[PDB]
């Protein structure tokens, strides 16, 4: 197993970009030290500039659902390329994007493009306070909504219904709202217990508050409506990402009507992106949810992702191994400790030097997971049954050493 | 002149998207509120949704610096994506984006990518307070002090007023967003010495700038280095991108180097940096700045000439592919100058182009932008065009 190039070409990005990297967790830092350049992805795989192929659960952070470079994706990006990157003005794709996204997700009346998750979280946490006129908002510890800034950001924990009515009872008239990830995937693989998300819908409207979900993981994953529609529990406002760019960068941010409308230049909260709405963004982003609308998409999904969730928890137990994990749709986790995980303290026992060595091993098999044991594993449907049984093989092979 | 399609397009647009757009600005508010709806891009031109063509002084705002849609951009952003459009790890192209950026830009020694000019802008003021321990920032007109732009004395009093507790100076080297304002003589070296003095950062916004006013940006082009510098646009050819660098130990203060977190999951995408290099590139041939000042000075004069001679009260100016034209007889120093346009007069100027053929900023507050796609005889229309127009009015 080599990884000559990469160490070369990673040993001069850091003396180019901060940590070698535009993106922390890229470092490996935390699993390692030494990352792997990627040359190329295509389907269910990933290429080193060594030339080793993986078997990718990562799929980029999750735009790569109908897997990497799809044909009809990229040839869709082909022809819309011809007309030119980038327009600076209003385009028909946009309507096209917008119309498709209202019809997914239940609590989006109307959307507004961006160009990341982190300007879509930025720009839903000024409607909040824009729209109720209360400036504090509560979050959830491990939960992640891009880098914005945000004495009133209040936190809690996260499957704690009681931490937050507390923080409504010890700030009355001054919660803007509550925003989460309806299922966590950046503390681990967490969802929400029987009751969390509907507590949380009874408590905002209790208090003419928000609730806020953060979907620009789950959505168009989790389900084509998203978590919200899957479980059933309608927010005011919610985000987007990632699949809606199909590979692209991407984001918007949306949701009932006489809230959005506040939105610049339509009401006075000023939010302005340049190069929003970007026409290659918008294409891809169509094409990518129009395949998700086939037939069996998301049962094929549910179906190999919860043999890979099991059979890593079957190995594990086979092996002596403690941990717990789990699955919905394409999107899992698995953690080396015996749990449950029902929140980031107690995903934080988990074994982080098993894990690394874990996550080596299976890089050495030919199997490229998330350099983090606080992050989501993603399956895509380019995933075959045989690539399923391949990662489950190199499972048993790692962990029976460890 | 017929946009039927746009009027359609827009009116359906209003009931999905606030305002029935995706960036204020594009809701032409300030400008009649019937925006044209772009089906496609070409070298210096635009075509409506109804087929109408227009010679495009907007650029996409920027990135089209080489014209929209160049043939060597696209046909190297073919040959990439069939690689994938985004990895969500380290690439080669990474390194040499960066690495011509380093080049390029006289303060960056060490840059990280994002994904628009607004994340650079965010990371940036970050880093000037996490570095220099202070939180107050100084910021111009058009913990957030603010000051009118071209005035070194109203910046010396805020210092005074606040001492130690001023991280920094961010600007815009050459403004852009309140119309085209150059700055006078002595401004930014004023404003280098008394960052300095205070051990203040001084930061320069070059998203719009860099590439454009020359190849290292105002900060090269006037000789005047900040400790900082956000990009954007150019560097991404037309794809969203982003940029923040300059000082080796300032920057390393970003994770995973430093403390100061700031993440981008598409940051660095393989597109961008490709369209990024491809633009780099071509910029580097013969001629490229001079061609953009020729045209562009031409241009200028002439509407201003243009002006004059149909008895309209007007100011500008522009340096290199970049320009301003103000109903006002200035000169414009600072946005309150700016403001004393006559919007009215503008905003009936905006729409009898767009009936000649020429597509100009929905805006009297935002500069204009000429690309090397741009021949003399667009440049002959245009003004013929601004002539009817302005004939008229």
């Amino acid at each position: 197993f080599k990884t000559i190039k990469s160490d070369e070409i990673f040993a001069a990005a850091q003396k180019l970009m901060p940590g070698g990297v535009s993106s922390p967790v890229r470092a490996f830092k935390s699993v390692g030290g030494q990352p792997i350049v990627f040359d190329r992805v295509k389907d269910a795989y990933a290429w080193d500039v060594d030339g080793n192929r993986y078997i990718d659960y990562v799929g980029t952070w999750g735009p790569a659902i109908c897997g990497h470079a799809h044909p009809e994706v990229i040839e869709a990006l082909k022809v819309a390329m011809e007309k030119g990157t980038s327009f600076g003005a209003p385009c028909a794709l946009e309507n096209v994007l917008a119309e498709m996204v209202n019809d997914a997700v239940p609590s989006i009346e109307m959307v507004r493009f961006v160009n990341s998750g982190t300007e879509a979280c930025m720009a839903v946490l000024r409607i909040m306070r824009a729209y109720t006129g209360r400036d504090k908002i509560i979050k959830f510890e491990g939960c992640y909504h891009g880098h914005a800034d945000m004495a009133n950001t209040l936190t809690t924990p996260y499957n704690d219904l009681e931490a937050v009515k507390a923080l409504f009872a010890e700030n009355p008239g001054e919660i803007a709202g509550v925003i989460l990830e309806p299922i966590v995937g950046n503390s681990g693989f967490i969802v929400p217990d029987a009751g969390f998300l509907e507590g949380l819908r009874e408590i905002t409207l209790e208090h003419d508050a928000l609730l806020v979900f953060d979907e620009v993981m789950t959505g168009f994953r989790i389900a084509y409506g998203g978590v919200q529609e899957k479980f059933g529990v309608t927010p005011d406002l919610t985000t987007l990402g990632k699949i809606i760019g199909g590979g692209l960068p991407v984001g918007a941010y949306g949701g009932k009507r006489e809230i959005m409308q506040l939105v610049a230049p339509a009401g006075p909260m000023y939010q302005a992106g340049t190069l929003s709405g970007n026409p290659l963004a918008m294409t891809a982003g169509i094409k990518t949810l129009e395949l998700l609308r086939q037939p069996g998409t998301y049962e094929y999904l549910d179906q190999i992702t919860k043999r890979l969730s099991d059979g890593l928890l079957a190995i594990a137990q086979e092996t002596g191994h403690a941990a717990c994990g789990g699955q919905v749709s394409g999107m899992f986790g698995f953690f080396f400790t015996e749990g449950p995980v029902h929140n980031y303290e107690d995903a934080k026992k988990s074994d982080l030097q098993k894990f690394s060595r874990f996550h080596r091993g299976m890089l050495e098999q030919g199997i490229y997971l998330a350099p983090s044991q606080f992050e989501a594993g993603f399956t895509s449907l380019a995933h075959t049954e045989e690539d399923i049984d391949a990662t489950l093989a190199a499972a048993r092979t790692v962990m029976s050493a460890l």
